[PDB]
């Protein structure tokens, strides 16, 4: 119907304002484009799905998310991604670890505090209806 179209649109707006309020902030720079192969070419033989949040911009604008559970998947493969490629004790590895589950706490932070849970409740049931 319009109406469930006019609600995955109120979705994506959503979303991007989220995506941008993240993308903005100085400590999640090294997030904000894919980690570069030329510069890093063990970077895709380790990590099997990439993703960034330039990356996710591009999937909300295709109507990949539905919903922000599968939004948050996402989110979380950003932060997972982070921690296994950078997993040991050296400094560097440590600040890129903290600053992957800043991000990841900082996108739930935002969503329980501004996503009203009957929203997210109705994009789920039109999902399984499709
Ligand atoms: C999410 O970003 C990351 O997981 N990484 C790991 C890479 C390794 C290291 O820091 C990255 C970029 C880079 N470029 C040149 C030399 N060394 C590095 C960013």
């Amino acid at each position: 119907s319009m109406q469930e179209e006019d609600t995955f649109r109120e979705l994506r707006i959503f979303l991007r304002n989220v995506t941008h309020r993240l993308a903005i902030d100085k400590r999640f720079r090294v997030f904000t484009k894919p980690v570069d192969p030329d510069e890093v070419p063990d970077y895709r033989t380790v990590i099997k799905e990439p993703m960034d949040l330039s990356s996710v911009i591009s999937k909300i604008d295709l109507h990949k998310y539905l919903t922000v559970k599968d939004y948050l998947r996402d989110i979380d493969l950003i932060c997972s991604n982070a921690l296994e490629y950078n997993p040991d004790r050296d400094p560097g590895d440590r600040l890129i670890r903290h600053r992957a589950c800043a991000l990841r706490d900082t996108a739930y932070a935002i969503i329980k505090e501004e996503l009203d849970e009957d929203f997210e409740q109705l994009c789920e049931e039109i999902q399984e209806s499709r």
